[PDB]
């Protein structure tokens, strides 16, 4: 009877199994359909002046960050999620810089990898900001957003990340507005 | 722009619910080969004395709950979940317990539904004279969505 029940819910599980396996072949069926659509938005967003910067920081968790935070990231033109890349919660940001960035960095692509094994996370990749003599904004309660592009864990120190894939990535507009 | 990033969104959000539209018509179709496997898995608890009395408290987030909801969940006789009853995700949850449980209240079924709209949620016993409370959950601990996130999908896991 203890095995009855181990027999219904090896049932159940098997349906259970390929309920998800046809919902995610209709989940990637319209992941592809986006795709064309973030990236209309993507030109949207160049039309914006310092749009990432003002919708950063509308985030609760991301409000309370040094002002020179907003010096770099006024010249962000290009921010983009690859999500789902695993089936384990996979992702990759990616930030691109306009040129004048260069005047406290290198380079202008920052990239950050991540996966999960048994939901610790670890980093895969991720880009070592060069800053300039005199303008790394980490030298400055507060925090600098830019302190998310480590290896290390971050303890007590917001998850930018995943706040973007959960919060903000599917519509930034809310937090403009 | 502004008018032009309005548009992408609902472009976005109408291939969203487009796809949880036709997600859902699936998870209906396996919904309902599993209805006769929920009745055979309630029909054997019923042969374990006490199960889902014994199966939630070893939850560690139910574990720290007072001697008296034990009283009453030994006399809880089925529970079931009925999820995913919209594009947002809304479920219904049913206790039905015994008659012995008419001791300590009425109605002996307690429905509670937790239902979100397009962003937020809203949600919706008299007990007898000398009756946290996990029927303190039965205001307007998730307990309901420990349930359905975590327990229901298998609660045997639990009971072991």
């Amino acid at each position: 009877f203890m095995q009855d029940f181990e027999d219904i819910q090896k049932d159940i599980e098997q349906l259970d199994i390929k309920c998800a396996h046809e919902q995610m072949n209709i989940q990637k069926q319209y992941d592809e359909k986006k795709k064309p659509l973030f990236e209309k938005r993507d030109e949207i967003i160049q039309k914006i002046p310092g749009f990432w910067a003002n919708t950063l920081r509308k985030h609760p968790a991301l409000s309370d960050i040094v002002p020179e935070d907003i010096d770099i990231l006024n010249h962000l033109v290009k921010l983009d999620l690859k999500d789902n890349m695993d089936n384990n919660g996979s992702y990759k940001i990616t930030f691109i810089f306009g040129e004048k960035a260069k005047e406290f960095m290198e380079p202008l692509t920052l990239v950050k990898h991540v996966t999960f094994d048994n939901n610790q996370e670890k980093v895969v990749e991720c880009t070592r900001i060069k800053w300039k003599e005199g303008k790394n904004p980490i030298a400055a309660p507060k925090w600098s957003i830019f302190e998310w592009f480590t290896t290390d864990e971050l303890q007590d120190k917001p998850d930018v990340g995943e706040l973007i894939r959960r919060e903000i990535w599917h519509n930034p507009l809310s937090y403009y507005l």
